[PDB]
């Protein structure tokens, strides 16, 4: 039931230009939902919940699945 996309996924979203930073700087605004994993097979892993994120968000990251499903 839950939602969680690593910043890859939004990131590599129009509605959010710039590296995986310049995402965070957008959510520098807004309480988004954060997470710090113990790194996924890697290190460091940060995953984000967009159904906390406005709904005008919510349209941006569906839009980018409408590209494809």
């Amino acid at each position: 039931k839950s939602i969680w996309c690593s910043p890859q996924e939004i990131m590599a979203a129009d509605g959010m230009p710039g590296s995986v930073a310049g995402v965070h700087y957008r959510a520098n605004v807004q309480g988004w939902t954060k997470r710090k994993k113990e790194g996924v097979k890697g290190g460091k892993a940060v995953e984000y919940d967009v159904m906390s994120m406005p709904t005008k968000e919510r349209e941006q990251v569906i839009a980018h699945l409408g590209l494809s499903t």
